[PDB]
């Protein structure tokens, strides 16, 4: 299961799959959660954006980094 309790999930994003920022939950935009991770209830009318990964727009999931996050954030894969 993609479950990380108690640590960071640090998932590496691969071309093509979705990637999801929130303007006010990101402490910066490159702040990203993975798919596995995105809960929708935690942004209930948030400003989100979900992107697609790309070649150039490489890196890692930062739910469980609480360094990323202006609000505590509840992981989808915990569901
Ligand atoms: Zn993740
Ligand atoms: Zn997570
Ligand atoms: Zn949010």
């Amino acid at each position: 299961v993609h479950k990380h309790t108690g640590r960071n999930c640090g998932r590496k994003f691969k071309i093509g799959e979705p990637l999801y920022r929130c303007h006010e939950c990101g402490c910066d935009d490159t702040c990203v959660l993975c798919i596995h991770c995105f809960n929708p209830k935690d942004h209930v009318n948030h400003h989100v954006c979900t992107d697609i990964c790309t070649e150039f727009t490489s890196g890692i999931c930062d739910c469980g980094d609480e360094e990323a996050w202006n609000s505590p954030l509840h992981c989808k894969a915990e569901e």
